[PDB]
């Protein structure tokens, strides 16, 4: 009854920054197995009718886990895009600026804050209920979907299935190629939310 | 100054359930990460001069992380062995069929535990302070260490940077490896201590 969306993007669309190959396990056995897995969860439970983010609002447990990875990744890929990246324009480009003084000190702060968030885990810019712009660090599944008021922005998949494949190690080099394939457009979406 | 602890056996030792590549990575640069990071946060500390179990048992937040997981990995390879694996015999077979009921048993319900701890972590067989042998979960850099009177016997290491190289997302098919590799004349010593 929950569906693995389609990426909105072509598997060798982020080429050379992430490959087919990434896109493959993780879109296709990683975020697939969440859908499963909830999908499997939710029969005979008060869940069932229930859309995927009520539920990651009232879960606690393994629902939440599969329900709010599900949403994350979506999120994710979203965040990503082929012919994007660099420096952001608009009303994003301002409220980053109005927030952290410019890009180029956003980028380190974030970059920063991504490279030490321990273990399996999510960096995200957020727009909080006052409406100035955070950085926040999410460990696992949580999300700030469930902190009332809060609209996420971006975030980056910290999880080390998102660039084992392509950077080994080294989320230093995984964090160049998030820069490259940063999606301006999904983020001044969800500014506007 | 701590050092990266050399490995136990030679890096194609584990082949081919373990690649050598993994073992490159794994102890070459993660746990050697763990090291540097360690040596970097105690100069001027409380934690300047004491052993690295007095540390683990003793701190908290990224000098807890870091020590955590040197001592982690140091004995998670003490645990893998060449020509090792299948079931236990003497001492640790018979605690195992006291506490588990059987090999068989005591198996699926590792692996059962492993399988499904959530994110990075780690999963334990370990001996509780009256004797008794447990099954017990931790998550990131935590450890039975730290807690009073218990000595781990046994560990599978569940961040993906130690079965991503070989077997990508499926963790049922990395316990099927560790199985074949479990160093029992270590868990043996273990459960002396
Ligand atoms: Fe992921
Ligand atoms: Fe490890």
């Amino acid at each position: 009854s929950f569906e693995l969306p389609a990426l909105p993007f072509a598997k060798d669309a982020l080429e050379p920054h992430i490959s087919a190959e990434t896109l493959d396990y993780h879109h296709g056995k990683h975020h697939n197995t969440y859908v499963v897995k909830l999908n499997g969860l939710i029969p005979g439970t008060e869940f069932e009718g229930k859309t995927l983010e009520e539920i990651i609002k009232t879960s606690t447990g393994g629902v939440f886990n599969n329900a709010a990875q599900i949403w994350n990744h979506t999120f994710y890929w979203n965040c990503l895009a082929p012919n994007a990246g660099g420096q952001p324009t608009g009303a994003v480009a301002a409220a980053i600026d109005a927030a952290f003084g410019s890009f180029e000190e956003f980028k380190a702060k974030f970059t920063d804050s991504a490279i030490n968030n321990f273990g399996s885990s999510w960096t995200w810019l957020v727009k909080n209920a006052d409406g100035s712009l955070a950085i926040v660090n999410t460990s696992n599944a949580a999300t700030p979907l469930t902190d009332e008021g809060v609209t996420p922005l971006l975030t980056v998949d910290l999880w080390e299935h998102a660039y084992y494949i392509d950077f080994r190690n080294v989320r230093p080099d995984y964090m160049g190629a998030f820069w490259s394939l940063v999606n301006w457009s999904f983020v001044e979406e969800n500014l506007a939310k």
